[PDB]
């Protein structure tokens, strides 16, 4: 269940489509939520939307709910691309829509200065914010990284195009990366076994270039990046988008979850922790609370119960 | 995109709703496919039906196109159980709708003698169909399974309730497996980390029945049944439906894909395989041979595209 959206850029020039899925409970209360950008919504978000809402609704819920934007492509080689380029990596000429490369940048200010915005002025925010991107919209993510932009706290960067504008492109990546010190920012990616790239028809070029980056990021560890990565041999480029945001979801939020099976303090501790990795504060979804504190309730559990009240009296 | 049906049970004495997604490319050719029968259909349709067409489209599809059956519930205590009984596992009441239990049996006579003719009577199907329950559906798997229902070849079986009516339901499954010999059946069980089990509150009898029943068809490994089983431990009851479908759907069709980097003969052998574990003829996707075909003719593929047009005739 979404809203079918547009907005008018000023800084693009052009109308700007896309979609909110809000979470179920949305409407019932005050609580303000994350929201998770995607980009390539026209091809990404049914499926994508579907898992996210999948993982956060039940009694258990893997993610917390969060507000879900896919934002619709127009020109996406102008859009997803950091640097401007004709060529592919083989010195041969890219396909005609080349010519439009190296946009990225003013992409991300759409996001910052007028996509954002207005998301915020519409809806409760929490002020944590997540981008995913696939392919080249991976390269969205990883420029938004490399240019310090303050909006997103995670990044899931899903089989990305690393291969575009290389070495170039791929040099200031990495420069990023050895200068370091984030401000508090988390980095996932998923790399593939796609067994062809762009311009060299079989070969691994691709996936070598996400496996030695991914490797250089552990190796160096940058002071103020969380960063982890995951390869799947058994996926393609295209097949890869969804267990990738699988994963890279369940991981950026796997230490939100309380295990009734503890204490106020250690909830209140975790969430100092989670608060101090996102740069932003992080308190327990109050719906959450409602739930187990309706699983003690209804179960007559403990002092827990009444732990899970002090707790939700805490954070109110 | 699903078109919404309705079908008079003279059987169950109700209408029976269900929903149908046709697999993409489907109005264009004379092609037959398989259908997946997913039980608990209000519930898990949606994300199941969108991870099925996300897991089949593209140029590299990590699983062939299906008919996608989405059966909605009605009764679910009275159609999910096959055995009747008032009781949960502690020997204390079940809720009120305990009393309809027992009903599995002929909710399958209805999937057999009015549902699937009606499918197939309306849609090309060819002959594999696939039955995939989760909780208490997985219950109705295996008595399909267990009552040797001719119409389903394989089966996915996502945390099975098989506390219901235990130990006695429990024992006549067992009975089944050491009696074995089945007619090239299929079965695939997901287990979860459920901190539950119904009746017992924080307890993992659930999920002991679960894989204590999986170490015995591992350890039995009846005649005539492809079997495989995976534990998740970071997974709960409820959301292992997911992950459970997509690592089950993903082996069943492991074998079906054609890497053309290879000869006739090796795909015929290789399909000869396939038919003899699903005790019915199998063939490849004619979509799938024409996305081959065009791939290696774009790429001036050797006779790899002759070998795959030879393919293609003699499967005509
Ligand atoms: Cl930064
Ligand atoms: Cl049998």
């Amino acid at each position: 269940e979404y809203q079918s959206k547009r907005l008018e850029s000023r800084l693009l020039k052009e109308t700007r489509e896309y979609v909110i899925a809000l979470p179920e409970g949305y409407a019932q209360s005050l609580e303000a939520y994350p929201v998770v950008y995607l980009l390539d919504g026209e091809d990404q978000f049914d499926h994508m939307a579907s898992l996210l809402q999948f993982l956060s609704q039940g009694t258990m819920p893997q993610i917390p709910k969060v507000i879900i934007v896919g934002i619709h492509n127009t020109n996406r080689m102008r859009d997803y691309t950091p640097t401007h380029t004709l060529v592919l990596p083989s010195g041969n000429k890219g396909n005609p829509q080349y010519q439009h490369t190296g946009g990225a940048g003013r992409f991300l200010d759409f996001i910052e200065k007028e996509l954002a915005p207005s998301i915020e002025s519409q809806l409760r925010t929490n002020g944590i914010n997540v981008l995913v991107g696939h392919s080249f919209g991976g390269l969205v993510a990883m420029e938004a990284l490399r240019t310090d932009r303050p909006l997103f706290s995670a990044y899931l960067a899903l089989d990305t195009s690393l291969w575009f504008d290389s070495p170039h492109y791929l040099t200031l990546l990495e420069e990023r990366v050895v200068k370091g010190d984030f401000k508090q920012k988390q980095l996932f990616m998923a790399i593939a076994n796609n067994p062809l790239s762009p311009g060299f028809g079989v070969s691994s070029y691709h996936k070598d270039l996400n496996l030695a980056f991914a490797d250089k990021l552990t190796k160096l560890a940058p002071k103020g990046l969380g960063f982890m990565a995951k390869y799947y041999p058994e996926e393609t480029h295209q097949s890869v988008s969804h267990i990738g945001l699988y994963d890279g979801i369940r991981h950026l939020f796997k230490d939100f979850a309380i295990d009734i099976y503890f204490s106020k303090q250690q909830v209140i501790d975790q969430y100092g922790v989670l608060s101090e990795r996102f740069g932003h504060k992080v308190t327990p979804s109050q719906q959450y609370l409602e739930q187990l504190i309706q699983y003690s309730d209804r179960q007559q559990l403990t002092e827990r119960k009444q732990m899970l009240e002090g707790l939700r009296q805490h954070f109110a």
